[PDB]
């Protein structure tokens, strides 16, 4: 189904994913350009993330404007952080100024798309089903897209 | 392309609309229960429009959940409303937890589905390309639909 | 919905052809240019038609490669054909090597639709639904797409 | 892009298949009861294959009636194949009357769909990339498809 994410909130599915299952994250504007506010953290990061149920980031995906890349990372409810694969951030956003962060769901891994091209595969660490998404910024800073953005849960046999 | 388009509020598009371009409006929330609180107007009325340039309404789709109906019309800008064209709002969203009004475009009249569904042919009424649209709500009321939709515009395939 | 449709064969659609759906015939080959061979009939026509039940064409949509237009129209079971309605053909095909022809119904029209781009909408003349499809050719010549064409029934729904 | 695949045949794609092509090979009919006729192969094996450049067959599809299996395999031009790769035949077709088993490239594995639901990752063997594919049968034998098919060639940004 389709899904109104606003800015510093998290949405439940109203299943959990599927195998196979696919989340689009769509914005409605693009902006590269760091956050003007810094602010107290240090650091430029906007985030999307796959939740299961316990609270579990299965997936985090974080942009990240100041140090041109992209972090993936899985995250344990209440417990620090992975290791961070990261991969550069330019290059990937552009042909739409209406970008899109596509994760297919696949055994053992994500498929994340940019743009619906694909960018990375990030091997799947935790265990349980994706229950609910995020977007979540810094504190004080204005995020590279809109700040609504519209998820949608589908599935190969949806678009065919 | 996409748009997130808030609840009192007036997107502009990329382009003016071309032929047979579709207009796809989504929420995420369907509640047919008519706004507890009605408001001064006396009217529960929560709206999309597609607008030209001039800023007229080319074609209004207003859900009127006390009235049982859908309410469609062009209004020309800074002029009144025309003559009202309605069909009956029950049996048609039911009870989807994410409806979607689709509009799609023809030489003479907009196609327009409710959830996918074609449920009313609308003749055109006044020139121009729709170059915006808007969602709007009557004083004080709270809409069927989510407060914040996302406007998909496209055209049919590749 | 998927169906093989071979030239010169009718093929049955699975069911009745819905309020508002879509139907897609798929050639994986264009030219335009008139068949080698005019034949005895004089009339270099291939065409595709949507047909109901008592076997009527509710819409003939031929291409006349020679005529520079595509022909529509409607012929009862039995019965000669009603007036023509004629497009230019020059201008449709094609930004694709693949073309198809997309025919998408309404309550009293259809509408046409060549690579997607709508070319004409065409008033309903006859009664019934579209049950069943046909890819024919005038004797002695070659189509200007593949000989055996995909047909798909869709709903703006599916999509 | 559309392409029109009769059994027995290889056709060649109008490009190598880029990184995450998806392939779709539709069939208009279903038919899972064993090949009346065996033939002088005594398998029943009906198959669609994915060929780079050198005819090598980067992934074998075969549909196994009488062994319950889908047998997925790669095989060098000219050369004996390598270890099979199985899964069940059974509950994977029977949703649809218009079948399809789709590919779904990845840069070391292929996603295999039935009626778009992901049966199996293939892990890919050979080099190259995908520039033919092809519809086969072993001897005398009759399908489990339709004897044409569609194949379609498109990518997630198509959809
Ligand atoms: C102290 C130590 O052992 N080493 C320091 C590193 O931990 C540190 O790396 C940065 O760490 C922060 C906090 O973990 C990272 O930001 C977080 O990233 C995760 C996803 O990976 C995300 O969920 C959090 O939202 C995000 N935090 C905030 C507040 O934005 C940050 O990416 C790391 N940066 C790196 C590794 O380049 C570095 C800081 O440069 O210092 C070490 O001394
Ligand atoms: C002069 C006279 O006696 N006529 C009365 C009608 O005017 C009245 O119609 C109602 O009028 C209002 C105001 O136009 C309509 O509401 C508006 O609807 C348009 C779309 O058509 C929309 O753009 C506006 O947002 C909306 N305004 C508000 C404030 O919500 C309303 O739909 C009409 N209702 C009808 C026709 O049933 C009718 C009864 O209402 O009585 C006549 O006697
Ligand atoms: C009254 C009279 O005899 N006048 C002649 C016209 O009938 C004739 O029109 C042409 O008629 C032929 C045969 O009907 C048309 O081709 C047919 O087109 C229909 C669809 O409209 C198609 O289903 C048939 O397959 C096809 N027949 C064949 C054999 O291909 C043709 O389009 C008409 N051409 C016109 C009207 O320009 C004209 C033709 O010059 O001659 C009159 O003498
Ligand atoms: C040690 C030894 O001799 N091994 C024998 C196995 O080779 C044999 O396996 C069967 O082999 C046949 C022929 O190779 C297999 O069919 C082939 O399958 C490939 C794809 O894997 C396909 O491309 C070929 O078209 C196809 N050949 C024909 C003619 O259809 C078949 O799947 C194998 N069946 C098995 C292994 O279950 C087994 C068979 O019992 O015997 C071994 O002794």
């Amino acid at each position: 189904m389709f899904h109104i994410l606003r800015l510093e909130s998290t949405v439940d599915l109203s299943e959990p994913l599927k195998d196979n299952g696919i989340i689009v994250f769509q914005s409605d504007k693009l902006d590269l350009e760091p956050s003007p506010n810094l602010g107290p953290t240090g650091i430029d990061n906007t985030n999307v993330n796959l939740i299961n149920a316990k609270g579990d980031v299965l997936l985090h995906i974080g942009i990240r404007r100041r140090e041109n890349a992209f972090v993936f990372n899985s995250i344990p409810y209440g417990e620090s952080r992975g290791p961070e694969e990261r991969i550069p951030l330019e290059g990937t956003f552009g042909d739409r100024r209406d970008p899109s962060i596509t994760i297919f769901d696949h055994p053992d891994r994500y498929q994340i798309m940019i743009d619906y091209k694909t960018v990375y595969y990030y091997k799947k660490r935790l265990e349980g089903r994706c229950e609910k998404v995020s977007y979540k910024i810094n504190e004080g800073q204005t995020p590279p897209f809109s700040d609504v953005l519209g998820v949608t849960v589908l599935y190969f046999a949806n678009v065919m």
